[PDB]
Formats: structure tokens, C-alpha cells, sequence
């Protein structure tokens, strides 16, 4: 009757998740209440102290852990294999996987278990894929109308227009606040690598991209890459970046951007940021000195291997198992994903059209989608198939916009015909990775960033590629390679 669920939520919902609107209805429908420890920042962190501690729930809900960790916590018994609960007793898992078997390929580890259940979402495909692009360019039209500029072209161009935004006061309040270019560095939506490409090859938060001859590349070793970071180095010389932009979070980026103080920036979805206007647009894709004109693809796709495992604590298999297949019926794992209908006290994403038994967006009128979806989505595996559109759910119009803003502006000049796939290494190679990658990680956004402050990588740049070798580079590409290639060769 009672389960003990570890989870992660935005510090937008409510510190119990019980008092989201979902969960309510769910306690009411499968009779389960969860007790929940839930943990709304640093969930990783916090995650490894219990397990560590030993302080273990019946389950990690909305987990998102790694493959390693995910095989580090299967070799020690933390976690259970789940496979077999599947079979008996998850039908409407079943069904998914009935439909789309590639799924169950990329929920099965080399040995032959399931470790986890998975997030699906599908919104568009290969190089259509919502996935393609993260951190898009976004700039101020109203600004470029006001100094009677055109939508730059070129890199060439963009400089050009950013030192009128920075000289032109095109906001008008007698002051230089404008910000003529400004992003959140590292991973992410907010990272200004996107631009990369315009110097070919480009950059994404893997750093790996597949070139057309299959030879996977580390994007953060090519002269492409230094010339991308002199760009940016140009940038900051020439006093165009934010002042702060190695040092805010997303809260003062979001401040910034309702004021409309932004040049141009990056982010997934410019109503997060500079809010639901026509003062921002679409900064299309921008041809390089020698004309290069690439965008690289990302990695990410509508798939995530574990927002859910059964610790080796949890005595209540099968109900367990049934409370979680409630979460992948059509209409929970909807709205599980994107919130809920119905709500007299807070806005609703969704009305309930009991015509249909199906779900209907309704418009935000301002606010802004992450915001809302935040305080009432409850995350955890679901399954969102392409097949209920039209029958399940409306496609969310912000969705829908933005998969079309791919196709427009970014498809055309997807030049890789493949990108990296959704491999599940073995643990012994997954712990070699995980050794290189604690050097090699931080250690290049650290030299990014040193070298768009200072300005030596020129200097620094063969000292920085020896040292990505000592740090292992070369067995790091050579296991992603021989990964590629048994996905190629299947
Ligand atoms: O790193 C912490 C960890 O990140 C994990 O997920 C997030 C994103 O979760 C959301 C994502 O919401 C969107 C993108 O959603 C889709 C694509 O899946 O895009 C459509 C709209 O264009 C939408 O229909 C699709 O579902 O991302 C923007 C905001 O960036 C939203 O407007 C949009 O809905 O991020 C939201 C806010 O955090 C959350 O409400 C959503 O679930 O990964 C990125 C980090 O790289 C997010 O920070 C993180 O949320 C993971 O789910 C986990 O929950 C933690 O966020
Ligand atoms: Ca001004
Ligand atoms: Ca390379």
C-alpha cells in the first residue's frame, strides 16, 4: 500500500510532490501513496550520499543516472535487473515495446538485463529531430529595425552588428546596458557552441560528431574548433560578451532577458527568456570567412535509458512494477511528461476533452513554457509515441513551432549524414571512459574559457592537444570508433 521513492523536481513544484495535482489523482487511481524524498537541486550529489550511506528507498524515481553508474550500481546489488517484472506485469510497457522494439535494444545492457525504465518522447527524426540543435541563436529584431540594420549573413556581418548593438543604444534609455552577446558556458541550451560550425565542423556538448567518412572526430581538437574560440575571443576583446557570462545562472540570465537587454543569445525556447514577443527571431545559420555554413548535429534524441531503477530494497516487486506501468497508459505518461488539466488554483497545460478522452493544449497566454511545465510536470518513465498525436494528445504547440524551425532554418545545412548512436558499452569499457572524462571534461571548458579571457591560444593550443592525449584522447576515440562501428555493422 506504501512505497518509499527517491525523485528529483524543479524547486518551482512542491517540496512533497503529493500536493502536485497529478500525483493526487494517481494515489486515487492506483491506491499507492509514494512517500517521497525529494530532492530539488544537486539530486546527483545527493543521490550518491544514500546509496553511499547505505539509506536506501524502494526506488529512484526520476533518476537520471549514467550507463556507468547505472552498471556500477548492477555489479554491487544496489539495483535490481528487471526484465522479468516487465513480462509479468507491465502490459502497457509491453505494448510500447510490442510497437517499437528498437526501444527495448536500447533499454537491454550487453549482459542481456534491463536496468532501468526509460524516458520516450518522439518529435521528429534523424536530422528533423527536436534533439538536433539545443543551444539556438536568438536575436533582437526590434534592435536590428532601429539601427537600420540587415539580418547579418556572416560572422563578419554578425561582429559588424553587434558593435552597433553595443554603441547604438537601440533600447533608447541613454545608456550602454545593452548586452550584445550572451550565453551560460559548458553544456547545455544556453552554451554559445552552436556557432562553431560556422568555422566548420563546429562543436556539441559530446564533442564528438561522425564524419562522412565513418570516423567518428573530437570536435575540441580541431583548428575549426581554435578558430571558433577566436571568434569568440575577438568577441570579448572588442568588449561584446556580457560582463557576466562566466559567472551567472539561469535565474539572472532569465532577468536579463525579460528586460530585453540581449543582443543576441542562446537558449532552446526565446519565450523562457526574452518572453512571448516579436522582439526576437531566429538568428539563421551564418556563413564563415572562407564560407563554411554547417550546423553540427547533436547527439541527444528522444530517449533516456533510466528515469527510474528498483533498489535491491524493495520488497514489493510486482506492485512496484504495476505502479510504474501506470506510468507508460498513453494519457499518464502525457501528462507526466507536460503536466495537467483541471487545476482551479493554477494554470493549466492541458484541458481535458471528455468528448475524446484525449488531451487538448491549452495556450500559455505569456507565461513562459518551462515555468509552468516545471511546477506540474512530475518527470519519471513515460512513453510519448509519435503514433498519439491526433488521438492521445494535441503536439504541443511549442513543440510543433520549434520542430518546424529546425526544418526551416537548420536541416539544409546538416551536412553529417550520421551522428553518434545510443550505444551501451560494456562496464569495462564504460569505466575507461569514465577515467578520461574526469580529466578531460572540466579541463575544456576550463581552457575555453581561460582563452576567450586571456587571449594565448594560439600559444597554448599543441601543449593543450599533448595534453589531451596524456589524459587519453586517443583510447577515448578508439573505444567510441569500435562502438560506431558494431552499430553500423549490427
Ligand atoms: O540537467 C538537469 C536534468 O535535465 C533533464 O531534463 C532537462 C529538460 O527538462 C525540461 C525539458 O523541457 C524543454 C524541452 O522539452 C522538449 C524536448 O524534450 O522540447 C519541446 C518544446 O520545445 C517539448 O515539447 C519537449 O518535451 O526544454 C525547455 C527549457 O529548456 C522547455 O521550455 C521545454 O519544455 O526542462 C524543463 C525545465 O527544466 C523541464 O520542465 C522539462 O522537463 O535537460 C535540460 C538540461 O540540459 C533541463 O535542464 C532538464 O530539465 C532531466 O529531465 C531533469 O529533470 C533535470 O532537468
Ligand atoms: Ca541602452
Ligand atoms: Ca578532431
Amino acid at each position: 500500500k506504501t512505497l518509499k521513492f527517491m525523485t528529483a523536481s524543479s524547486p518551482l513544484s512542491p517540496k512533497d510532490p503529493n500536493e502536485k495535482l497529478i500525483l493526487q489523482r494517481l494515489e486515487k487511481e492506483t491506491g499507492v501513496h509514494i512517500d517521497w524524498t525529494n530532492y530539488q537541486s544537486d539530486f546527483a550529489e545527493k543521490r550518491n550520499l544514500d546509496i553511499s550511506s547505505g539509506d536506501l528507498p524502494d526506488a529512484i524515481h526520476n533518476d537520471g543516472a549514467s550507463d556507468v553508474d547505472l552498471m556500477n550500481w548492477a555489479k554491487k546489488g544496489v539495483i535490481i535487473p528487471v526484465e522479468d517484472l516487465i513480462d509479468k506485469y507491465m502490459p502497457n510497457l509491453k505494448k510500447i515495446l510490442d510497437e517499437k522494439p528498437e526501444y527495448k535494444a536500447l533499454m537491454t545492457a550487453p549482459d542481456g538485463h534491463i536496468y532501468s525504465f526509460p524516458w520516450i518522447e518522439e518529435l521528429g527524426d534523424g536530422k528533423e529531430s527536436i534533439h538536433s540543435v539545443n543551444d539556438m541563436a536568438w536575436i533582437n529584431k526590434d534592435w536590428l529595425k532601429k539601427l537600420g540594420l540587415e539580418m547579418p549573413k556572416t560572422t563578419d556581418d554578425l561582429i559588424k552588428v553587434l558593435e552597433a548593438f553595443k554603441n547604438g543604444d537601440p533600447n533608447g534609455n541613454g545608456e550602454a546596458d545593452e548586452i550584445p552577446f550572451s550565453f551560460i558556458s559548458g553544456n547545455g541550451n544556453e552554451d554559445f557552441k552552436f556557432l562553431f560550425a560556422a568555422f566548420g565542423i563546429g562543436d556539441n556538448d559530446d564533442h564528438l560528431v561522425v564524419g562522412n567518412d565513418g570516423k567518428v572526430d573530437f570536435t575540441a581538437d580541431n583548428d575549426n574548433y581554435k578558430e571558433g574560440v577566436k571568434f569568440i575571443r575577438q568577441l570579448q576583446e572588442k568588449g561584446l560578451i556580457d560582463k557576466e557570462a562566466f559567472e551567472h545562472d539561469w535565474n539572472s540570465y532569465i532577468a536579463k532577458g525579460h528586460d530585453q537587454k540581449f543582443g543576441v543569445y542562446f537558449t532552446w525556447d526565446k519565450n523562457n527568456v526574452t518572453g512571448s514577443n516579436e522582439s526576437y527571431d531566429v538568428l539563421p545559420v551564418l556563413a564563415g570567412p572562407s564560407g563554411q555554413k554547417h550546423v553540427a548535429r547533436t547527439n541527444g534524441m528522444g530517449f533516456a535509458r533510466d528515469k527510474m531503477v528498483i533498489t535491491s530494497v524493495n520488497k514489493n516487486l510486482e506492485l512496484t512494477a504495476k505502479w510504474i506501468d501506470a506510468q507508460y497508459a498513453p494519457l499518464q505518461s502525457v501528462q507526466n511528461n507536460w503536466g495537467t488539466y483541471g487545476d482551479d488554483k493554477q494554470q493549466n497545460i492541458f484541458e481535458l476533452d471528455q468528448a475524446s478522452n484525449s488531451l487538448k493544449h491549452l495556450p500559455l497566454n505569456g507565461t513562459a513554457p518551462a515555468e509552468l511545465r516545471q511546477k506540474t510536470e512530475v518527470g519519471g518513465p513515460l512513453a510519448i509515441l509519435d503514433s498519439y498525436y491526433g488521438k492521445v494528445t494535441t503536439m504541443p504547440d511549442d513543440a510543433k513551432w520549434r520542430l518546424d524551425l529546425i526544418k526551416e532554418y537548420y536541416v539544409p545545412y546538416m551536412s553529417n549524414v550520421n551522428n553518434y548512436p545510443r550505444v551501451f558499452m560494456t562496464q569495462e569499457d564504460l569505466d575507461k571512459i569514465a577515467h578520461i572524462e574526469a580529466d578531460m571534461n572540466d579541463y575544456i571548458y576550463r581552457k575555453r574559457a581561460e582563452w576567450i579571457v586571456n587571449g594565448n591560444i594560439d600559444t597554448e593550443w599543441d601543449d593543450y592537444k599533448k595534453e589531451l592525449e596524456k589524459y587519453g584522447l586517443s583510447d577515448y576515440l578508439a573505444i567510441k570508433q569500435k562502438y560506431y562501428d558494431q552499430y553500423q555493422a549490427n
